[PDB]
């Protein structure tokens, strides 16, 4: 059975590799200057952004205020991402095979956990990568937004340079990923057997990985199932200031029935 | 490997030494092990009433300034269990106060769940039940106090831990890395680094059927948060409006 946590390990990276364009590798690149392929448009203060939409060229442009716009786009490309969170998903053996009711719930609380995961292979300490690579954007600029939006994007900085120290690479990444969708208590699953079932070979893969992968590091598998708890509370955080934009701010009907906030 | 079983009796030892109401004692009152030890139940005012003169200001306010006067006794016994902790006394001070005061929430809840079941707590060192429709049914703001501690305690108690796992799972909490304020961090990550690859071994010992307890335990943190966050926000709301909550020394330190 050692021998089949090996391939289940290897079946998860594949799909990873196929359901994710941009991946951990891909970033870490466009980053540090690793490839002499391009270089990320940056955008350091309000006049850079000004010039970068014009030769970055967006696909959310909605032709409103610029931290809306901002907001949006980040809201925009998440709709992006929990539709190859959901291909990713039918690939974990068993999951398509689950109760559809359980599907749904699992994808639906799901998928915030594994966006912030991922975004975290977009940043370091100083901005994150946009527009799939080709921009970057400062984490001082995030900051100065206005009274509401200030905040929003710095949460996710602190996680990420505290979860990006553990140096794990996608095929650690595409066991974790596994181990969020089936967390077997979401509210409101009706079968949660087969979801534990399932998480249980996941979690021994995932353990069995960080071992073969990073052999120096001890207990890097404690210390990743600790981060589920730094994910879960960026989401509550992040449930709290949707709830004062719903509240304050002023907004299409269909834009937000597309970019409708699960819960 | 063997160096690791020795760390846990030493945690076990100062934990049965630290704390008077272990689980295994309290789960004897609750079902009545021997019945010199049956407690005396309060689930009505009348109950209330009598259980005074029974047991060792409104009537919810009176059970919420007890309910947190308990716990100053409980933060008290938390600081002698962390000093026994390989390692903790050698800290910074500031560190020592700063990593207790944060996660003495935490040990609360946790060994709160082993004073309950489904129905109610025990309370007066054991001496006493008292009944979570009864703690429910209190008026506005206090009614819904109680209650979110009994959803995580009886979704953690169902993992079965006995009290030598608790030992070493709430020296786990005690030493955090992601606490706010502290000066060195790299020393209290070793410590728990260690204490974890305890608390592995000794889960597969203690309890060899089941498959991924280590990671089921670990993942209950996020409930253990979630809670705790909701004790201030309540606590701040009758911060204004009560007449008078008035505080002990160990009380008012911990976030003013
Ligand atoms: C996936 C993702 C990326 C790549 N970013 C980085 C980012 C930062 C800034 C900008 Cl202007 C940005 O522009 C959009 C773009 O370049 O594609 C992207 C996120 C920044 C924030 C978030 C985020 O907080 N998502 C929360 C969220 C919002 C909606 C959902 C739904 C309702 C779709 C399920 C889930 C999660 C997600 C992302
Ligand atoms: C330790 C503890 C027990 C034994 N109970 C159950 C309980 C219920 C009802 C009553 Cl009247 C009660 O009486 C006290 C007693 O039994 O002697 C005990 C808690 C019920 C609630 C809480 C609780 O929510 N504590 C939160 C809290 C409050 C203050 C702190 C400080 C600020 C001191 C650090 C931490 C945690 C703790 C306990």
């Amino acid at each position: 059975e050692s021998a089949d946590l090996r391939a289940l390990a290897k079946h998860l990276y594949d799909s990873y590799i196929k359901s994710f364009p941009l991946t951990k590798a891909k970033a870490r690149a466009i980053l540090t200057g690793k490839t002499t392929d391009k270089s990320p448009f940056v955008i350091y203060d309000m006049n850079s952004l000004m010039m970068g939409e014009d030769k970055i060229k967006f696909k959310h442009i909605t032709p409103k205020e610029v931290a809306i716009r901002i907001f949006q786009g980040c809201q925009f490309r998440s709709v992006e991402a929990v539709q190859e969170i959901t291909e990713y998903a039918k690939s974990i053996p068993g999951f398509v095979n689950l109760d559809l009711n359980d599907q749904v719930t699992l994808l639906k609380y799901g998928v915030h956990e594994i966006i912030y995961t991922m975004l975290a292979s977009l940043m370091n300490k100083d901005g994150v990568l946009i527009s799939e690579g080709q921009g970057f954007m400062t984490r001082e600029f995030l900051k100065s937004l206005r009274k509401p939006f200030g905040d929003f994007m710095e949460p996710k900085f602190e996680f990420a340079v505290k979860f990006n120290a553990l140096e794990l690479d996608d095929s650690d990444l595409a066991i974790f990923i596994a181990v969020i969708i089936l967390s077997g208590d979401r509210p409101g699953l009706l079968n949660v057997k087969p979801i534990e079932d399932i998480q249980d070979n996941l979690l021994q893969a995932l353990e069995l990985q960080l071992k073969l992968n990073h052999p120096e590091s001890s207990q890097l598998f404690a210390k990743l199932l600790q981060k589920m708890t730094d994910l879960r509370q960026i989401v509550t955080e992040h449930v709290q200031l949707l709830q004062v934009i719903k509240k304050t701010e002023t907004d299409h009907p269909l834009l937000q029935e597309i970019y409708k906030d699960l819960y």
